[PDB]
């Protein structure tokens, strides 16, 4: 009985020097990103909605575009919601499937359903249009490293449809496409022909990202089992920031603080967690300003905020590849 799925709690990352750093910072491209990543997005896309086949049509083009081998999968579902029946879709891109170990970057596509308010229309800037430009933009940015992979460890993305709450939360409205996933890939042998060991056994870590684009983001370190991935993230920017490699960034005002947070904040990581999954929440607490707003829009979005976390999850991937 091998006993593959505890090397996740051994694994560590293979730190870059300077140079691998200053290399990792200048070969995202905020702007790039803007035009071709995130605008596309900003989009009415609640679930069934036209917006959200486009920004799936798009999500899926940007992938397939790049030079890596990734596999993409749409998960299809039905669940029963407020308003009745309704089909959802969830986006899953993976590069070496049948590798036993992936670290998982996730975020939720779909945008939370608003009738219109004075020609007003929710896109849904930071919540979470900015999380999924963030990844497709980190799948550019390393394509080169990524094509290398073609340690039995490999990426996935997660793009969660449903996740937000046709009305107000509630525990049967809200996280539809991530509860699907979290038992479709429970009840899923892995790798192909196992015994005894699923694909959720198969998830090192999931990294949830949620709500970013904001100014001054603050990340709690959640949970015990990826304090030392927090941990990491805190090391990056810290090591970024020294070298000069950030913007518009003080450790005063640092991203990942120390410091916890008591409570259960309900998010797409929730199914996973309580199925045993070890995440690294990226969520800020507070929220932005603008949380659920039609405010939350690419006006109130911070760039060099961005940039700098994007430079911060780019080196954190690398090193937890070995890339
Ligand atoms: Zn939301």
């Amino acid at each position: 009985a091998s006993a593959w799925p505890e090397e996740k709690n051994y694994h560590q990352p293979a730190i870059l020097n300077s140079s691998a750093l200053r290399q990792i910072a200048e070969g995202t491209s905020i702007s790039e990103m803007w035009q071709n990543d995130l605008q596309p997005l900003l989009i009415e896309r609640y679930p069934g909605s036209p917006g959200s086949y486009a920004a799936r049509q798009h999500i899926m083009q940007r992938i397939q575009r790049l030079q890596a081998d990734w596999v993409l999968e749409i998960d299809t579902f039905l669940s029963q919601t407020p308003y009745g029946y309704r089909s959802f879709s969830n986006i899953i891109s993976t590069l070496n499937p049948t590798a036993k170990r992936h670290l998982v970057l996730a975020c939720h596509y779909d945008s939370k359903y608003f009738s219109h308010w004075n020609n007003r229309v929710f896109v849904g800037a930071t919540d979470s249009a900015v999380p999924c430009a963030m990844m497709l933009e980190l799948a550019r940015a390393l394509d080169k490293k990524l094509l290398s992979l073609k340690p039995d460890l490999s990426l996935q993305l997660i793009f969660f449809d449903g996740d937000e709450a046709f009305l107000h939360w509630s525990p049967q409205d809200s996280l539809y496409g991530s509860r699907h996933l979290a038992a479709k890939m429970a009840s899923t042998p892995h790798p192909p022909g196992a015994r005894g060991t699923s694909q959720l056994h198969g998830m090192d870590l999931l990294v949830l990202l949620d709500l970013i684009g904001a100014p001054n983001p603050t990340f709690p370190n959640f949970f015990p089992n990826s304090a030392r991935w927090f941990e990491r993230l805190q090391a990056i920017e810290h090591e970024l920031h020294e070298l000069g490699l950030l913007k518009d960034h003080s450790l005063e005002g640092r991203y990942f603080q120390n410091y916890s947070y008591g409570g259960v904040i309900q998010d797409d990581h929730i199914p996973f967690l309580r199925r045993g999954v070890p995440v690294l929440h990226l969520i800020p607490s507070p929220f932005p300003e603008v949380w659920h707003t039609m405010d939350d829009n690419e006006e109130n979005l911070d760039e060099s905020t961005i940039d700098n976390l994007n430079k911060i999850l780019q080196v954190f991937v690398l090193e937890y590849l070995h890339l």
